[PDB]
């Protein structure tokens, strides 16, 4: 029939009511400033999104404009100001509100109150406004009460061909708003992907555990890239959500994936750690014959050859018990220090960020001693500790096959890279390969300054070696400072194998050895005195 809509704009309180149900109320004293936005379905009046943009603060207006362009035309838009929404409201945002039929939106001023109910693409249903009389005053509070007539059930839905991909789309698009082209009537965005297959895929029956919280926009972005990776089996993917939030799971449903909701046992990083334990146990129970599990976080972009990389390297894990894991992530692999998308390293850490867990390691070693919910310990910090890692290493690529967007790291886009010399990553073979690399490496002059380009001969394709001061296995004094000035990862030590770091500078491979601590101190000529840097 007709919706009776109330929208209240005020210095200290904002609310919206639909047919007597208050679907928004905010009186918080330090939160909720700015332009609140509620989007209704124009045939039922259910809310499909709630937002608030603090346009008193810089750049929040751009986020508002963006969200609004992602709302399908036809939906009821509801705007109400709390306290102040004009100071950083730029002209682009004012222009869009004008385009939606608002007259007082585009002229909004300091501490004005403003309430608006309009359908995207006209007409407007109602508007109220109060101008502040003084810089130290607010506009009078303002209550807009208006009827919005409901659309037919048919005029509110896109009419797509009844492919039942499009049923999944419609189930999503009639509930959730703000996702843009995935719900556009003409030219909808694919929610199904045809990634090139992966011949002889040794990762085919390995479950993918997607670790998710309450950031459905992140999940949406990650899932698309995962499902675009050559070699994905969608039915092997399980999205584990820590909590019963609907919108993350509607996103799971949109792609037709399996999702598990989990009651959080809190708090802080203890809550995250217990979610990981719950998810890894569930993964191995859902797949009782699985020998490994891929662990992915919702804030990663998955490289197109992610499963190609895993498939070529997985046999290292089953064949070499001194390996802890395979990770897609190279902590030191920035765009200027990574180059070869086919090169692999061994590192004495556990990088996470797209990694492979051996079942036996989890069921036999890690699960029985997993930190109890009382410990505020990071799960990954805990697995890197000595009694968990027990000396083992992880396989990483020089060019990462994941990208962390969770808010300049090198991210591989080349399809189907054949990895070079995989079997020389086994424990003994890698040592031979390290020796063979240093016997061929051109020692640099160490009277130069390592932090500046002139330290390496302007060339490409060469492999160079430097030696730095490392008195004990604990002693990363020079390395840490070197890392800073090479503008690489610097905060904790990553990238070391028995006192060797491997990198690239100016497209030359660049070995670093800490002497005398490293067993590779042997390959240093006596003429050379190791470099030393200090804060």
């Amino acid at each position: 029939r007709v919706l009776d809509v109330e929208v209240y704009s005020s210095r200290s309180k904002v609310y919206v009511a639909v047919d007597g149900t208050t679907v928004l109320e905010d009186e918080a004293r330090e939160q909720g400033r700015g332009i609140h936005v509620i989007v209704l379905n124009q045939a039922t009046g259910h809310v499909m999104a709630k937002r608030v943009f603090d346009t008193y603060s810089p750049h929040e207006d751009e986020a508002m404009v963006l969200f609004l362009n992602m709302v399908a035309p036809g939906r009821v838009l509801i705007c109400t100001v709390k306290d102040e929404g004009s100071f950083h409201l730029k002209d682009t945002a004012k222009a869009l509100l004008r385009s939606l039929g608002s007259q007082a939106g585009p002229a909004l001023g300091w501490r004005d109150t403003w309430a608006f109910v309009g359908r995207k693409g006209g007409p407007v249903f109602g508007e109220k406004h109060s101008k502040s009389p003084a810089l130290s005053s607010w506009g009078d509070p303002v209550l807009l009460k208006t009827d919005v007539p409901l659309s037919s059930a048919e005029e509110a839905e896109c009419h797509w061909a009844d492919t039942e991909l499009n049923r999944r789309r419609r189930r999503f698009c009639s509930k959730v708003e703000g996702y843009g082209s995935v719900c556009s009537c003409k030219d909808p965005t694919p929610i199904e992907f045809s990634p090139d297959p992966l011949p002889d895929n040794k990762v085919l029956n390995v479950p993918v555990a997607v670790i998710a919280g309450n950031r459905p926009n992140y999940l949406y972005r990650m899932l698309r890239s995962l499902l675009s990776a050559q070699g994905v089996s969608p039915q092997m993917i399980t999205v584990f959500i820590d909590g019963y939030y609907e919108e993350p799971m509607d996103v799971v449903a949109l792609f037709g994936l399996r999702g598990i909701q989990h009651t959080p046992i809190s708090i802080k990083n203890a809550r995250v750690s217990q979610h990981y334990k719950a998810s890894l146990t569930a993964t191995f129970n859902l797949f009782p014959e699985a020998k490994f599990a891929v662990v992915l976080e919702e804030d990663l972009d998955i490289a197109v050859d992610f499963f190609s990389f895993l498939s070529q390297s997985i046999h290292l894990l089953e064949e070499d018990d001194s390996l802890y894991c395979i990770s897609a992530w190279n902590d030191q692999g920035y765009e200027h220090t990574a180059e070869d998308p086919a090169l692999l390293y061994r590192v004495e850490t556990m990088p996470g960020l797209g990694w492979v867990l051996r079942r036996s390691l989890y069921k036999e070693e890690l699960e029985p001693k997993w930190p109890t919910p009382e410990k505020l310990w990071d799960w990954d910090m805990w697995m890197r500790m000595p009694e968990q890692r027990r000396g083992r290493e992880c396989i990483i690529p020089d060019v990462s096959r994941s990208y962390h967007f969770g808010i300049k790291h090198k991210f591989n886009t080349v399809p189907g890279v054949q990895l070079r010399n995989v079997d020389s990553l086994k424990k003994e073979a890698y040592e031979v390969e390290v020796h063979r690399l240093l016997s061929e490496a051109e020692v640099l002059d160490h009277s130069k300054n390592p932090c500046e380009d002139s330290f390496l001969p302007d060339t490409e394709g060469h492999t160079y070696v430097a030696f730095i001061r490392m008195e004990k296995d604990d002693d990363f004094t020079t390395w840490t400072q070197l890392a800073k000035c090479l503008h690489i990862w610097d905060l904790d030590v990553r990238g070391n194998h028995r006192g060797l770091w491997r990198l690239f500078r100016k497209k030359n491979h660049f070995l670093v050895v800490g002497v005398p601590a490293s067993p590779y101190s042997v390959k240093k000529p006596p003429s050379v005195t190791p470099i030393f840097l200090e804060p």
